[PDB]
């Protein structure tokens, strides 16, 4: 089975650990971004996200937030666990980066989108 | 005044959600209770986890949520702000992704679907 | 069948004008948007698209680019032409604004995603 | 150096496509031949329409097309933008919108996909 247990790398030279997962789904981790949208410093964030055990699938979705310290943003991932075609783990997900705005007026322009494929470390 | 999480919502599409208390690392659990789904499954509460962003302990904060159902194999996250809209009443304005399951790495391209929904206090 | 010809204005108080939709779906318009995530002056954009034929739907689905005049950047818009309950014409779309960055690196931050419904103006 | 959208492209699914000059006001017709699709149908070559946006005449513009298949009822919409990447290679990073149609405006919420493609020179 792929199994979210672990230290991971993506695309984007980001990587994150996420501990053991639970018999309801349920992890932690952290996250430390190589990117940020802002000019702010970054640093290492928590997550927080639960995977899908019904059928108990080898290859499971999942998804989760994490919870940004250095900006008021919040990204969430979501995604398949996968075994490639060489027996490696990959992790398929895409993203949705939610910025703070002022007013709800500029609440239309708060969020972006985009993957990231994440393999061991 | 300030947006706050904690309670029972509904949205524009006829689901409900309770969320629990906000603990001072911006945690909180729930349960969401879904009127749409895109399989032919019976709908079933299903748990919720997820942050809200503390920093600069903003009124309005962002958040983010995972919705880990129970009735099907697919997971949904929701991220947004808790707004004070003009009339001052909270409303939770979110996008979400729906990500299914998939057998095969090569369908990966076509398992995920978008969109948005808007949360009021029930 | 609702169709994409004429005045349309969105929940965020943007107006269109799409004419003629022609017998292999395209169509042409004019956007002037009421938001922006620049700080430019906005003005009014040309708009071309497409309505899908497949079997003559009375609620086709259909996709446009509004090629933004005022800015570097490019929003798409695919939804479906529905019949409400009340027998009115609403467009439920999505839309993708890319912005322009100066290095690929950036790529990542240049998606926001969104929702607009549009009615008849 | 310029990105040109011009010519034709190779995507990571496998799917290619032709894009045809690019007039004065930024349009541009092309051919897409896709590799995979969501339904059971066959593919067949579609048409495609966009622009590239020539606002300050970026060597790296932005850009979007509507792709309106022809072997399904649903249409496909990219934004992206034409780079030279640090190789010297043009490539076109872009992200889509994939809406489905449905037959009850009540299942409009499931109806968008959301991904990613990325082109190189065929």
């Amino acid at each position: 089975k792929c199994s979210l247990t672990g230290k991971w790398t993506n695309d984007l030279g980001s990587n994150m650990t996420i501990g053991a997962v639970n018999s309801r789904g349920e992890f932690t981790g952290t996250y430390i971004t190589a990117v940020t949208a802002t000019s702010n410093e970054i640093k290492e964030s928590p997550l927080h996200g639960t995977q899908n055990t019904i059928n108990k699938r080898t290859q499971p979705t999942f998804g989760f937030t994490v919870n940004w310290k250095f900006s008021e943003s919040t990204t969430v991932f979501t995604g398949q666990c996968f075994i490639d075609r060489n027996g490696k783990e990959v992790l398929k997900t895409m993203w949705l980066l939610r910025s703070s705005v002022n007013d709800i007026g500029d609440d239309w322009k708060a969020t972006r989108v985009g993957i990231n494929i994440f393999t061991r470390l």
